[PDB]
């Protein structure tokens, strides 16, 4: 069903969040073109990661909070990206770590050729828990889908 309680993107969607959610803008789905997301509020991860040269900036969207926008209604969340990745990832990462959907890289929005434009990043140098293949693997670039289970 579409439930009508997000409102219908005024520019090109560059992410459909799906499954298990209670709350819609098309048919079991809701669409977010980058004005809605950036909408939500950019929040800021500062860190090294295995890609990148140096302490770099992202600034995205809290994945918890789109959580909460969509209603998730279950603890999985299939990340699908633009190259094919599938990776399924427990929605209590977004809680437990500041995970954010990122959007800008050192204040620039990401290309696909720049792994964008849409990066799940974690605070991989704020815990040694999160310095793991467990979490890079977690990590999906040019991220188009979340499919929640
Ligand atoms: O770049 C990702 C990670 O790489 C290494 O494990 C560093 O020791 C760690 O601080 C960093 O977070
Ligand atoms: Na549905
Ligand atoms: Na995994």
């Amino acid at each position: 069903s579409n439930a009508g309680t997000i409102a219908k993107p005024q520019g090109k969607p560059i992410l459909t969040i799906s499954g298990n959610i209670t709350n819609t803008n098309a048919e079991g789905a809701a669409q977010f073109d980058r004005d809605m997301l950036e909408a939500l509020g950019m929040e800021t991860v500062e860190t090294t990661t295995p890609w990148h040269d140096g302490r770099v900036r992202f600034d995205g969207v809290s994945l918890a909070k789109l959580m909460d926008i969509v209603g998730a209604k279950g603890t999985s969340v299939t990340a699908v990206a633009l190259n094919d990745y599938v990776s399924t990832i427990p929605i209590e990462d977004f809680k437990k770590f500041n995970v954010i959907l990122a959007i800008k890289l050192d204040g620039n929005y990401m290309t696909v050729r720049e792994k964008g434009p849409l990066f799940v990043i974690y605070p991989y140098d704020s815990d040694p828990e999160l310095q793991k293949q467990t979490y890079y693997s977690r990590s999906a670039w040019q991220v188009a889908k979340l499919i929640v289970e």
